[PDB]
């Protein structure tokens, strides 16, 4: 088939470049991978091509430009590559963490848009610099395609002022744009649209609450198909318990600890972002799988951390049920913990039965796959409970494709491929076949999509 | 009657001493008042004796000791005083803001207890110093009676670790006692016991949520008669919108503003505590009455502030309903806004009807008095809604009396006078008679107390 409608997506950190290559016309992920230790000694690419063994190559990358060059060379390599030449790529979608209130939707990057991103860089100091370096790097390597910014905060720009304002001097909002922004926008967008499909409803008629529980974790209250409130803040620090981030805390606590320790703002910022969360409580574990294993071994710090995560999730579900003003149609679990953390999901939902959330423990225990969307609520639960594995890369891919085509708009005026009842994820469909060979009962909880033919 | 069982209560700030004199055996408030501008030029006492016109006298008070001496001289004065001599006072109850996790209940002050308070002073740096100066001052003026500490954090010491731990390095808890403490303890204790009386239930069987909405504002989740969670934090800054405090905020926001402004921790701490909240949003108003009046005049900043307060209250009610694991027996509004802010109460409760909270707007509009406990929910509301005017001074009075007598203990093992169905507040009963002359329909919403004869 025609292989020339390929989209590259990139997510660049201070020392890494994650990539995916998507063939739009054949609806397939051709490859994904990561360059690690970018700007550091020992840079190394790990490249996973469809149907091939993992490929690993050490090659120095003192800059993000070297990392993008290494990706392209690997993708076009005759033996391990997946595209015939670099011109097979027709657009690049880049992750940008923070758009302030200057960006409500994805954009094609221009010099003026880059200047605008510089205005907001100070809102996302720990993330935007490397995202922008990645844009600048890829623009040099792939100069003849549109480079698009898909912005983690943009989904949340529908929040009303009563949700996004902090109770702070109004001049801090007016002069410094201090307000709640929220993150995980591509994940919430994707899972909100999938939830509408599963419910058989137009998005604008849906009222749902989504928990993206990954290493970073946040919740979104989706009222009439749009973000109404979300748990992260000006920055990704606020809200739920996370792997290394504190989430919610008395704003005066960091200042107290500073007076006790001598730490300065940047150090306190690092402690709250890199040494808190589950790692801080347990003293050693970031991954929820390690927390759960240690709890089962009797580790009281892990048991505490697990329970703190559960309790804060319960409180946020309660808060956002209140915020919705009505019973939600559904709650959604996504990201790694949402998809695999059956014990977290059980403990959260068992504490919410008086709010209409009734999990079925047998269904919940079966939902331990990234390859299927499932319903784990009891048949008669007032509120449906879905596990919807996310697909941030597909949002980035489709935004770049639609911007390149000229049809992209904000989601209240734009229709995504994955809003179709007949949308399929080819790689996940193949993985599900394998999952069902080993656990046939999983088939009984896969969602039944209205109108899917 | 015998007039010699008198208790003095004191609440000392950096420039003020508030006092009340309670005759225990005659169950009556003899006087209350305040010395203002203590330690400052123009110190002045305002003294309100039962049945008398307000008395105001300017008299220099360079120290809290001078302020306590002025109070005692005024109380024993032949024309404006209320007690024959200083030895009529048999105990003094002092407000202490912060007890850390070292104090779970009220105590008679000794030198060793004062040393222990010094260990925890750094947890309550903005409040404890003047509270302790007040103790030391009154011990010199009234050396022959017990001085008792009634501690705003103590009520909350029943919180379990899953509620009180922040997701921070465990060493910050272990070395610096960093955790959630909560405040308004005397108000929550009093109103929780009154709510149990009104419900006709033993306290240990009650599950209620209390909103103390004063200039400072916080909420308490009372599970099985004990604090389970509360909205203030390590310090009084966390949680609800307040007159000048921010409440909840991304912990990284103060550090961002610092980089934008040059402010240092103590200054940022002052901005978040003294220039935020309603004052920050509106730019000029602290009192909810001014916010509501300005909203009615069309002030968009006041309308925003009012709505932010309402919305955060809704979210906390939702969170604490979740935390309870069951429908609450009741929600309670108290303190000045809880007692008089009918518009806040209406807006909050109308957004919670799907959580069982059904206000009756006619009842709600009648509940604008400090002189009665009322029920403002619809007759068939799943969750009762009570307005219970608080009485922090009575808790302080009774704790001091019971400590002096030797019967005091933590509230799970001690019975207060106001747990009786037949408890009456004499001054409020007289004020209610006057309220009913002007608004007879108020009588229809006054609580009917089971077992009250």
């Amino acid at each position: 088939y025609f292989q020339g409608m390929v989209i590259l997506t990139l997510n660049c950190g201070s020392s890494s470049v994650k990539y995916q290559v998507y063939d739009w016309d054949n609806h397939s992920v051709l490859a994904s991978g990561v360059v690690e230790r970018v700007t550091q000694p020992g840079s190394v690419i790990t490249h996973e091509a469809k149907g091939k063994d993992k490929y690993v190559l050490e090659s120095p990358c003192p800059s993000h430009t070297h990392a993008v060059e290494l990706i392209i060379k690997t993708l076009t390599d005759p033996s391990v590559g997946v595209i015939t030449d670099m011109n097979v790529i027709k657009a690049v979608g880049h992750r940008v963490t923070h758009g302030g209130d200057k960006f409500i939707k994805s954009v094609i990057v221009t010099p003026e848009i880059l200047n605008t991103f510089r205005e907001v860089q100070d809102l996302g100091p720990l993330h935007n610099p490397a995202n922008i370096m990645g844009i600048e790097a890829a623009q040099k390597v792939l100069p003849n395609v549109p480079h698009c910014a898909i912005i983690d905060t943009a989904w949340h720009q529908t929040m009303p002022e009563t949700s996004f304002m902090y109770a702070i001097p109004h001049e801090w909002y007016e002069k410094y744009s201090a307000r709640r922004y929220g993150f995980h926008g591509t994940s919430f967008l994707y899972t909100a649209k999938r939830a509408a499909v599963i419910l058989g409803k137009k998005p604008e008629d849906t009222n749902i609450i989504i928990a993206h529980i990954g290493n970073g974790a946040s919740m979104c209250c989706v009222k009439q198909g749009k973000c109404f409130d979300t748990s992260m803040g000006l920055t990704p620090l606020e809200g739920l318990v996370m792997g290394t981030r504190s989430g919610d805390c008395d704003p005066a606590l960091p200042f107290y600890i500073m007076r006790k320790t001598g730490m300065t703002p940047a150090e306190m910022d690092t402690a709250l972002n890199k040494k808190s969360g589950l790692l801080g409580v347990t003293g050693q574990y970031v991954d929820r799988r390690d927390v759960s294993k240690a709890m089962g071994e009797g580790d009281k710090r892990a048991r505490l951390a697990f329970n703190m995560e559960v309790y804060r999730l319960q409180k946020y579900f309660g808060a956002y049920i209140a915020a919705l003003g009505q019973k939600p149609d559904a709650i959604v679990f996504t990201a790694g913990v949402g998809e695999f953390g059956f014990d977290t999901r059980l403990a959260v939902c068992e504490g919410l039965t008086h709010l209409g959330i009734k999990i079925d423990p047998k269904k919940n225990a079966l939902a331990r796959t990234r390859n299927a969307e499932t319903c784990i609520s009891a048949d008669d639960s007032p509120v449906k409970i879905f596990v919807i594995p996310t697909d941030e890369e597909l949002v980035m891919t489709e935004d770049a494709y639609a911007l390149m085509k000229g049809t992209y708009d904000v989601h209240t005026k734009f229709t995504y491929s994955f809003q179709s009842p007949n949308y399929v994820n080819k790689a996940r469909a193949e993985g599900l076949k394998k999952d069902l060979e080993k656990k046939p009962e999983l088939a009984s909880i896969v969602v039944k999509i209205p109108g899917a033919r």
